[PDB]
């Protein structure tokens, strides 16, 4: 048993490292758009930073979780990062589509990680997911949303001059 | 009889009252097309900004009308603020017209409280309205007849690139 | 469905409109305490301005739980905001007292919200209540106790001289 | 006939006149409430300072009527400033109740100049009246009022201490 650890269930430390490869794995799947939007051939460069700046964002996610597990004297266990789903996006419509789909599944994984928390009576760990990760996820996906709606009302994803429009005044 | 009262007609404290109550109606009617305008199947920012300040202007319309009926020794009375006319906006060029609309109602209202400052011979409720409100109630009739027009020519209702536009070059 | 909404009861969504209704009403009391104390027979002016902020405060709260509302994907049902309980306030004393009164009633209303969230299992309504609203009521009460407090010290309600004190020193 | 002169009515030009008188009348008044509470026996000192800085805004209020008749081509004709009324006023209670009555005195006068304004069609005349004159009445006549209504919570005339911290406080 680690020195430090006290009121941190083996459940939750495994828990705790399977939701940081899950934000890894977010990472990456930002990574691909982010290049996907940067090919000469869709060429919409505000959507790509857009993206990649959301595969930085989720890498500082996951380690976070890995000085989480250190603090709390659990040990971290990492597994492969999966590729992700797609290798092209479609259009910045299907893009915003996949990753409001993907912040839900964060999301739940986190919701589901803090009922664990809740259930092993851990309240250092449903504060730290309250403080640190639940807000933003709100905010994410709802900034996300609201893209798509703007998206679909400049005819997505057929106009063309729609999408051009959303890269240079919305991002 | 306020010791500081002087030439301020029964009709005119009541008239007063009942003025400072349609400012705060007008403020939470703009309040509401805030609320609809940032939801997330609406997402139009700027508009839902715009509706928001001029909430905010209202109740400084109401405000201001409070501290009149104290400085001329009248008795404020509060009623009821009744909710807004509609739970949802439509779109933008809707909820326009409905700003407008309010607006030239609370134009009359103060038109008519002129009148009657003016049958009772109070030149003091008379450049009050002149001074404080009625020139800042034209400024802003003509602000959203002029939005209004814009609408239009970008196609509202139907046309949603041209909302789109008039979000992120008007407002 | 909204897009966005994840984890979010009708039941909670309900409450959370009920909540800003409440909001409004303590904002729309507290703007009623500003008017009478700037009354010319009452003239206690330092109170007066620390009910106008606290209208204000109020209003913010409201406006918050607007933001929230839609954030998790519920939709801003607006009912009328009931004037004030009373037309005026007697004295410092009273209203100080009405106030506590008024917090107490706002601070059990959020307590049952955080009951209500806690029972759907919702984590983000739970931290939003904790983090933006019930510290603040805590806060609010114990000032306005110990307000009181020095109100009965003071000799209020029959020592006038009491009373000035208080608005010159406290507030 | 002045050469300026045009739509200004030999009535409207005495009544001027007459006003300029009371104004100064109204300035001699307040220099003497200024000596009444320099007085060693009296010693008020932020209470003297009140009613001299009144008596050099009244000054002013009349100095404003001079220039206002030659920029309208009538002819200033002065008369006698009558002493005030009373050679010592008391305490700052019964100084306060002088002041009312004699600020809504000219108030009353100046609205009676309005009514002359009005019936010989002479928009200028109203518009000085209530853009140099009516507000700033209305003002001091609401600061005079709130003053006694705290006097009397202080216990004047009797209360010597509440006097004194008026004077600390107030003023
Ligand atoms: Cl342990
Ligand atoms: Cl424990
Ligand atoms: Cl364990
Ligand atoms: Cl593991
Ligand atoms: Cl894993
Ligand atoms: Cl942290
Ligand atoms: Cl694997
Ligand atoms: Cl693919
Ligand atoms: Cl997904
Ligand atoms: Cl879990
Ligand atoms: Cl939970
Ligand atoms: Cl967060
Ligand atoms: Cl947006
Ligand atoms: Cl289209
Ligand atoms: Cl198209
Ligand atoms: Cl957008
Ligand atoms: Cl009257
Ligand atoms: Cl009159
Ligand atoms: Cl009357
Ligand atoms: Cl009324
Ligand atoms: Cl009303
Ligand atoms: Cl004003
Ligand atoms: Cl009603
Ligand atoms: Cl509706
Ligand atoms: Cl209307
Ligand atoms: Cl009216
Ligand atoms: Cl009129
Ligand atoms: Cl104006
Ligand atoms: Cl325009
Ligand atoms: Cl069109
Ligand atoms: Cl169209
Ligand atoms: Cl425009
Ligand atoms: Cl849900
Ligand atoms: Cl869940
Ligand atoms: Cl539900
Ligand atoms: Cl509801
Ligand atoms: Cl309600
Ligand atoms: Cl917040
Ligand atoms: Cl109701
Ligand atoms: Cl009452
Ligand atoms: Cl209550
Ligand atoms: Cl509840
Ligand atoms: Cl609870
Ligand atoms: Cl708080
Ligand atoms: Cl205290
Ligand atoms: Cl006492
Ligand atoms: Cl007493
Ligand atoms: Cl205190
Ligand atoms: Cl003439
Ligand atoms: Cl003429
Ligand atoms: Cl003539
Ligand atoms: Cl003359
Ligand atoms: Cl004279
Ligand atoms: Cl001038
Ligand atoms: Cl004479
Ligand atoms: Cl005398
Ligand atoms: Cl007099
Ligand atoms: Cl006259
Ligand atoms: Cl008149
Ligand atoms: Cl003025
Ligand atoms: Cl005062
Ligand atoms: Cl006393
Ligand atoms: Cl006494
Ligand atoms: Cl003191
Ligand atoms: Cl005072
Ligand atoms: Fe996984
Ligand atoms: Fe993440
Ligand atoms: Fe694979
Ligand atoms: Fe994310
Ligand atoms: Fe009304
Ligand atoms: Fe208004
Ligand atoms: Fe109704
Ligand atoms: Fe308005
Ligand atoms: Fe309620
Ligand atoms: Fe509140
Ligand atoms: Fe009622
Ligand atoms: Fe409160
Ligand atoms: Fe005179
Ligand atoms: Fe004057
Ligand atoms: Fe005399
Ligand atoms: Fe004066
Ligand atoms: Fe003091
Ligand atoms: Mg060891
Ligand atoms: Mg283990
Ligand atoms: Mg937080
Ligand atoms: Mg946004
Ligand atoms: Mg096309
Ligand atoms: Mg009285
Ligand atoms: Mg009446
Ligand atoms: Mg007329
Ligand atoms: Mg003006
Ligand atoms: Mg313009
Ligand atoms: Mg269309
Ligand atoms: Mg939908
Ligand atoms: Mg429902
Ligand atoms: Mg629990
Ligand atoms: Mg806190
Ligand atoms: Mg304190
Ligand atoms: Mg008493
Ligand atoms: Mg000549
Ligand atoms: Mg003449
Ligand atoms: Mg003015
Ligand atoms: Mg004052
Ligand atoms: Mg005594």
């Amino acid at each position: 048993v680690s020195q430090v650890r006290q009121n941190y269930h083996s459940d939750c430390e495994a828990a705790v490292n399977r939701m940081l490869n899950l934000e890894l794995y977010a990472s990456y799947t930002y990574s691909s758009m982010y290049a996907f939007f940067d090919r000469d051939d869709v060429a919409l460069h505000n959507v790509a930073e857009f993206f990649k700046e959301h595969s930085h964002a989720e890498r500082e996610h996951a380690e976070k979780f890995m000085k989480y597990q250190n603090k709390r004297g659990g040990r971290v266990v990492l597994q492969d990062i999966k590729k992700p789903e797609r290798d092209e996006w479609g259009n910045t419509l299907e893009a915003m589509q996949a990753a409001l789909q993907l912040e839900k599944t964060v999301n739940q994984a986190l919701l589901d990680l803090h009922k664990l928390a809740t259930d092993k009576v851990d309240p250092h760990l449903c504060d730290f997911l309250e403080s640190e990760y639940l807000e933003a996820q709100v905010k994410a996906i709802k900034r996300i949303g609201d893209f798509i709606t703007n998206l679909k009302r400049l005819g997505l994803p057929e106009n063309g001059m729609g999408e051009y429009l959303f890269d240079k005044h919305s991002v």
